[PDB]
């Protein structure tokens, strides 16, 4: 009930108003980005009446909290389709895309220091991938494995020592938060999804960022758009179950069972009432500490995981939530912290490493800096400052995360899950090279650090088999869709904002049978030019002669290849992409 | 001063207002789509004041003998054209763009042909739909694509193909849908092969073609003119540009004066570096003549204002191109004549229905593109678009467009070259090849139809053999305020004789001269796309998998065996199976 496309014809074309939409309604479970994106497509392309769109939100502090997962790139094809239509709240007569596009041209993101070690020194080989030929072959062999052969396969099952010792793996695992036991299938999707940006892996020159935090820069513009169209925001609503009738030819959602401000209630559905479920949540059951208190660890399942489990009982086609929310290793990333300071000693120390003034209002770290020799495997980033419109102009907020949660720190000799905000700050300042006799005062009195414990922050990447995620529109579903980063669609990568928008758009287009193409995941792994660039970059900027110089059966296979293509367009292409 | 891009980010983003545009002006010289498109980009993306945009036009302000023009087929990957026409309001549908109107129409009534080639006075070619290329012919196709464009200066199509290829159905479809002659530019042939490779599965049945509701004037020009007029653009008529005085120094090229005749008075428009000049150099319609039902269109070799202007620019720098490669030494065999035959006669209309399998008066697709008469001495093809192609035409009428690739060869029924033929004589030759009884053809053409022939001396000129440098760059090296646009300007990869090329060069000219900070969409990346190339191998070999393709080649069979052993477990094998190559 959809088709994929690419190019300007389908991008700029508008769909006809879908048939009979005047008699349809929609319920969106939650107010995360996928739900809001789906509501926007229901308004813009479905032409559904705003009064018939209901966003059901469950909800009705000692410091600023920043989040991750909002790096963008140019080829977020669905996200830019959406946000060209959302008015900016910052610039008159401009969209969110316009604001974003102009900002990232005036102040393009890049890193001047990507990896540090030995308490604040730059890694000597920063910029190189240091991949052996064995490690490169493992990357290629993974990509040439069919996704259907990677059910439950770990990253450690498909790579060996050379790869795990490479700079490539340092950049990769920290920038995307891959753990060694995570899904090889998802790593494969990432390798092919972003291959056009391999020349920007080490310096983050392909990353693009909104001016402010994602709530300010993406959520509030969508909320204003939706409210201007009459969309209903309903608060204090907890969805406990959805009764679905699963017959031989149809799946139809019949009833949403809720608690509305303490009262058990029922929303009766017909086939003409659409339901969009964001199944699962990486932020559910988050806990918070403060400068003096750790965020208390938890394993609680909240409303989102409970709902997906209740749906999973009703059809095997609705997925297997326990693959994602159970058996999460205790080494996994759980804790992040936001450290806020106006202290000049800290800010100057950061400037000495990242080479830019953190208070200037432009790019600061350009993305995460990784402390390669930290026991916690800690990275931190400082976006353009300030990330909050109410924050004082003399303050920065730094985001810190640790890939390993059950390992004693190098300065604070405790696992991060036992650490207060100030203790996490102290470990960080130690790795910046702050003199050890100043660290305690700078962390406790000059900084305010809020730790957050997220039981499910690694859940998107857990090892999975085909079938564990429901299709966006399960087979024969008439009025039920699954959206967000635990729903299934081809090729695209989870833990990205694009995946939220793509699943939303595919859900709305399929359920309403909207007659317009959905942009395919960008065709870069099929593009011979992109692939030539990848060969050059993966081999740390060697041409084919240097690549093959130490292999008899390559050096002669290349000599015979070059003789056949000499003076041809193939040779000119290879010279253009630096392989000859 | 420009960059190429693709994808939705650059598609949907708007450029900042370019620097100092409030102090700039523009002059557009040369009629046609490219000038109008450049004016539209100046308004929309340049944000130039309409009062400062001057469209200079030589003409004065403006069973019938309708005249249609052929070959204005569009496709989905006209990337620049759709960027433009999403911004042009439709004149037919409220609160919709030209793109919207076009998109919905071609979804409701998708174009395709149920009969592409006929022979023996109205019978369908038995192999219609197949390419019938030998392995040798396919190798010649591949070898041309693998030739660097730099090595194809002045090379003819007959220099790079031999007998098998010219005997193929592929060449029938190709030469007639694009109007290639055997002596034409192999360079341009190569560009077409690479440019449209994503549509190879639609070559024979025209399923990739898309058409506007009406003729190009009604459906593209009038919407653009209304857009420009609503923005205050200056349309200046009775202006003939004789020359542009250009300073070509060691460091800059700067247009200094436009020398014109304005309504009979000699005038000079003085230019500063801030006054931009856009020249559509050369013209395929210049010097056209018209006949009628009883009169041939008189042949001519006259050069008019467009070719004379380009000659006057070329003598100021070789970087401004070489018009004589395109407007001189055109072989007398070349296509010159087209005709539009209008009728309400039911016998003719029913004969067309019996061949194309669709009711010509229903308002939908009729022939789905040209039908080629493969055994006609004139190498004639004809098309009937959705009818009627004119808003005010009676609903019981059709207008058929007819052209002949060979102009100096006697016809099969009217035993004269087409250049000696009246409208009714061209109609008679056409009706003969439809299979209408020879006892009926003369009166059907003379008294039941009205056919208007047109003789265009330069209609094949885009494709004349050329060398790199014969076309000026859109913005020549060091040009400050002078651009060349249209289908005799030079830009990478794209194909001339397309409306897309007119819009692309217009966009590139405006973006470079104003330094507009937004990407221009690259020519679509299909020749680099492994999925597209897999499909091309399958289609070029008339739907054979790799085993069948290589079965009679020892070297190829052996290479394939080793490849298959390496890829058997793998994603490469699944991809090849998906594209029917295994
Ligand atoms: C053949 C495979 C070779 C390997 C190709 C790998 C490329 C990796 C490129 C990384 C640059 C970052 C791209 C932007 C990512 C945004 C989403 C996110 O940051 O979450
Ligand atoms: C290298 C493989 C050979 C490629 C063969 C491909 C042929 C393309 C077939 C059909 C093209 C249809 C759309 C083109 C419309 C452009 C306008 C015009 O027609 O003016």
């Amino acid at each position: 009930h959809m088709y994929y496309s690419y190019g300007n014809y389908e991008a700029f074309a508008r769909p006809k108003k879908p048939e009979n939409v005047e008699n349809k309604s929609a319920y969106l479970i939650g107010s995360g980005l996928a739900s809001l994106a789906a509501a926007c497509f229901l308004i813009r392309d479905g032409q559904m009446e705003g009064s018939k769109i209901h966003i059901l939100e469950e909800l009705p502090l000692k410091g600023y909290v920043v989040r991750g997962g909002r790096e963008m790139e140019n080829h977020f094809e669905c996200l830019w389709d959406l946000f060209r239509s959302i008015p900016s709240l910052e610039i008159d007569n401009a969209s969110v895309l316009d604001e974003f596009y102009w900002l990232n041209k005036e102040d393009p993101n890049y890193s001047r220091c990507r990896v540090i070690e030995k308490q604040g020194q730059r890694l000597v080989t920063d910029g190189d991938f240091t991949l052996t030929k064995t490690a490169i072959k493992e990357i290629v062999d993974l990509c040439l494995t069919n996704e259907e052969d990677l059910d439950d396969v770990k990253i450690t099952d498909v790579f060996s020592d050379d790869f795990f010792n490479s700079n490539f793996w340092i950049y990769w695992k920290t920038m995307f938060a891959f753990e060694p036991w995570h899904s090889a299938m998802e790593m494969r999707r990432y390798l092919m999804r972003f291959v056009h940006h391999i020349s920007g892996l080490a310096d983050f020159s392909a990353l693009k960022f909104t001016k402010y935090n994602q709530y300010e820069s993406l959520v509030l513009p969508m909320v204003e758009y939706l409210k201007s169209h009459g969309v209903q925001f309903e608060y204090d609503v907890k969805v406990e179950d959805i009764k679905i009738d699963v017959t031989t030819s149809q799946k139809i959602a019949r009833e949403i069972l809720i608690d509305r401000n303490g009262n058990a209630e029922s929303i009766k559905l017909t086939i003409n009432d659409l339901v969009f479920v964001t199944n699962g949540s990486i932020t559910e059951s988050s806990t918070y500490g403060d400068n003096d208190t750790p965020a208390p660890p938890t394993d609680e399942l909240g409303g989102s995981w409970t709902l997906w489990k209740n749906l999973a009982r009703q059809s095997p086609e609705f997925g297997n939530p326990d693959k994602f929310c159970q058996n999460i290793p205790k080494k996994s990333w759980f804790v992040s912290a936001t450290s806020t300071t106006n202290n000049k000693e800290i800010i100057d120390t950061i400037e000495s490493i990242c080479k830019r003034d953190p208070l200037a209002g432009k790019t600061v770290t350009g993305g995460i800096i990784t402390i390669n020799d930290s026991a916690w495997q800690m990275s931190f980033t400082i976006n353009r400052q300030q990330q909050f419109k109410d924050q004082p102009e003399n303050e920065i907020s730094t985001w810190i995360y640790a890939l390993y949660s059950d390992v004693n720190g190098d300065y604070i000799k405790k696992p991060i899950t036992e650490c207060s905000g100030n203790e996490i700050c102290q470990e960080w300042l130690y790795h910046l090279g702050v003199s050890t006799d100043k660290i305690e005062d700078l962390a406790k009195h000059a900084s305010n650090t809020i730790p957050v414990y997220m039981p499910y922050i690694t859940s998107y990447f857990m090892t999975r088999a085909i079938g564990d995620r429901p299709l966006v529109v399960p087979h024969q579903s008439q009025n039920l869709a699954f959206i967000g980063n635990f729903a299934e669609t081809e090729r695209d990568t989870v833990f990205t904002t694009e995946y939220s928008v793509r699943t939303a758009m595919e859900a709305v287009y399929q359920l309403l049978n909207i007659d317009r193409g959905i942009p395919e995941v960008i065709n870069s792994p099929f593009d011979l030019r992109v692939l030539m660039d990848a060969i050059y970059e993966l081999n740390d900027h060697q041409d084919l002669r240097e690549i093959t110089k130490d292999s008899k059966m390559q050096k002669l296979a290349l000599a015979g290849f070059l003789k056949k293509i000499k003076g041809t367009y193939i040779e000119s292409l290879l010279k253009e992409h630096k392989l000859l």
